Parts: C-alpha cells; sequence; structure tokens
C-alpha cells in the first residue's frame, strides 16, 4: 500500500505531465497521496496562470464576511457577518491597515503559533465564495475554469445525464480569515489555486480516520451536534493542532505559497487560515473514484447548510433514499 502513514505528498509534474489533469490526479493517487487527503502541486516553470495581477482591483467583493469567534482559543466556532460591499483595492488596503495586517513574526511557525493563541479575539473579514476566475482563457493547463464538470463525469460513470453547472470561486483573504473544519459538498475533491499574496496554512485529517474527527468534534460541540447529524456541513467549527493531538486525532499540516496548487481528495477533512492579504481560486471535482464516496456522503438536512442547485442532482441519483429528507432541508 502506497503511502501508508498517509502523510502530505508535493509535486512537481513537468510541462509535458502538465498537460493531462485527469491522468496527473490519477498518477497522484497510484502513489498514495489521497491517503493524506491533501496533497500540493508545484507547476513546471514554464506554466503561468495569467500574465499579470495588475489589473484586479476593481472587482467586487459583494458580500464581504466578518469572522466572528466563540469559545475558547482551540474550540471555537466562527459566524459570519455580513459587511458592505467592497472592491479588491478596498479590501487589500484594510487587510494591510494596522486592525487586520499581519503582525511581525520569525518565520511560518512562529505565525501559527500567533493564529492559535490569538484568532478568537479578532474578527478578520474574509472576500469568500465569489463567483469567478483569474485565469487566462489562453491559460491551457490547470486552468480552474476549463476542467471536465462534475455533471459531466457522474455521466459518464453512471449513465444518467443531468442539470447543473460547476464553475470556480474567488477567495480573498487576510490575517487570520479562517476555514473551518470541513469536507467538500458530496465528498468531492477540491482544487485550489493561490493566485497571490499570503500564504494558506492548511491542517488535514486522512479520508480513513475521518470519523475520528467527527466522534471528537461531537464531543467538543455537544450543542451543535444535538441540533444536526452531520454539523461540520454547517462550516463553523474549528479545533487546534493541539487540540487535535492531546486527543489523538491523526492528521498533517502544510502551507501553501503563492503559485502553488492544493488538491483536496473525497472525504478528506480540512480547515486552515490564511497569513495576510491574498487571493485564491476553488473549484470541486469528481473522478471515477469519487462515485462511491459520494453515494455515502453525509448529509445536514437541519436547514442550515445551504448549498448550490447542482447538489440537488448528485444527491437524488446517489443517495435517492436521503433526498426528501434533505430537499426539505433545502426548502
Ligand atoms: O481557501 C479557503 O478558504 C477554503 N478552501 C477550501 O476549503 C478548498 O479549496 O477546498
Ligand atoms: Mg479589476
Ligand atoms: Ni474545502
Ligand atoms: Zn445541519
Amino acid at each position: 500500500a502506497q503511502n501508508p502513514n498517509c502523510n502530505i505528498m508535493i509535486f512537481h509534474p513537468t510541462k509535458e505531465e502538465f498537460n493531462d489533469f485527469d491522468k496527473y490526479i490519477a498518477y497522484m493517487e497510484s502513489q498514495g497521496a489521497h491517503r493524506a487527503g491533501l496533497a500540493k502541486i508545484i507547476p513546471p516553470k514554464e506554466w503561468k496562470a495569467r500574465e499579470t495581477y495588475d489589473n484586479i482591483s476593481e472587482i467586487l467583493i459583494a458580500t464581504p464576511l466578518q469572522q466572528v469567534a466563540s469559545g475558547r482559543a482551540g474550540v471555537f466556532t466562527q459566524y459570519h457577518k455580513k459587511k458592505k460591499a467592497m472592491t479588491v483595492g478596498e479590501y487589500r488596503h484594510l487587510a494591510n491597515s494596522k486592525k487586520y495586517q499581519t503582525p511581525p513574526h520569525q518565520n511560518f511557525e512562529d505565525l501559527e503559533r500567533k493564529y492559535w493563541k490569538n484568532r478568537i479575539y479578532n474578527s478578520p473579514i474574509y472576500g469568500a465564495d465569489i463567483s469567478g476566475s483569474l485565469f487566462d482563457e489562453n491559460t491551457k493547463q490547470w486552468n480552474l475554469g476549463h476542467l471536465g464538470t462534475i455533471q459531466d463525469l457522474l455521466e459518464k460513470e453512471c449513465g444518467v445525464v443531468i442539470e447543473g453547472v460547476n464553475t470556480p470561486y474567488l477567495y480573498f483573504g487576510m490575517w487570520k480569515t479562517t476555514f473551518a473544519w470541513h469536507t467538500e459538498d458530496m465528498d468531492l475533491y477540491s482544487i485550489n489555486y493561490l493566485h497571490l499574496g499570503e500564504p494558506k496554512t492548511w491542517y488535514v485529517v486522512p479520508p480513513e480516520h475521518g470519523q475520528r474527527l467527527e466522534r471528537l468534534a461531537r464531543e467538543l460541540f455537544p450543542g451543535s451536534s444535538r441540533g444536526c447529524g452531520a454539523f461540520l456541513r454547517h462550516k463553523v467549527a474549528l479545533i487546534s493542532p493541539t487540540v487535535l493531538k492531546e486527543n489523538g486525532i491523526p492528521f498533517n499540516r502544510i502551507t501553501q505559497e503563492a503559485g502553488e496548487f492544493m488538491v483536496t481528495f473525497p472525504y478528506g477533512y480540512h480547515a486552515g487560515f490564511n497569513h495576510g492579504f491574498n487571493c485564491a481560486e476553488a473549484i470541486n471535482f469528481a473522478t471515477p473514484r469519487w462515485i462511491d464516496y459520494g453515494k455515502m456522503a453525509s448529509q445536514c438536512s437541519c436547514g442550515e447548510a445551504r448549498v448550490t442547485f447542482s447538489m440537488d442532482a448528485f444527491v437524488r441519483i446517489l443517495q435517492p433514499e436521503r433526498y426528501d429528507l434533505w430537499k426539505r432541508g433545502q426548502d
């Protein structure tokens, strides 16, 4: 069995190997990369996502989200308070202000210590989940707006044609902006490209151990767990690495820098935080190996998770027993 300790693997494809996206994902899996839940892909040196980032300041962040924490420094929830619209130029200036800027630090480890000590005492503003792309249309390799769609994969594997579309999302971050512990919708893959700015630190639980994280989360968030049998689908709970180690939960960590891709694998729980002003692009995707995860994915039916249009068909086809309850939660 490849990668039996479920370490995060880092790949350096050549320009030739960068041509065929599906083939390369399958290669990484042949080497055991999915056992970690997360892999890093460093593009060949010949590649670029676009020519420059000099002209992005007029992008609008229609609904910036202030991420307000409740709890203790290592075990907390966050809720999102909606703020007034602002441009990417305005958001960048805000990120760099004295109130929000990254503190002085020695290295990534010192900054990680500072994040876990102090996150809860601040409420950073995240420009998350903005439909759009920063890949140039002429970028033919690993262009996250030109991937094969999940609807087409389901149709190729299962023979059923379904409605829905699959487009990327932009994320504009600042120091301490945070992504809570989650797997993807329908336990899909994700791919995330850090276009510019400061790093993103990731934490991940191997898919084979995801239920250990779920059991800890039910213990640590007991109100939330009574409310919903899949409350991590609400994407609000944070647990620090120290607390994970105290409770024997297997995990790994890595820091993504600008110009790098990360891939999350089906049922790989992940969480993390941004170091300072940055912009990432991410999208979900599927492969043949995903189908069995999609069929078994948990679902939130309490009302909280509320998701895209395109999840309907995935539930309806892959999980017909669950469909009626889940759809009630959508309505
Ligand atoms: O970058 C973020 O805030 C969150 N990203 C992801 O969870 C992802 O790409 O799967
Ligand atoms: Mg612009
Ligand atoms: Ni994710
Ligand atoms: Zn729920």
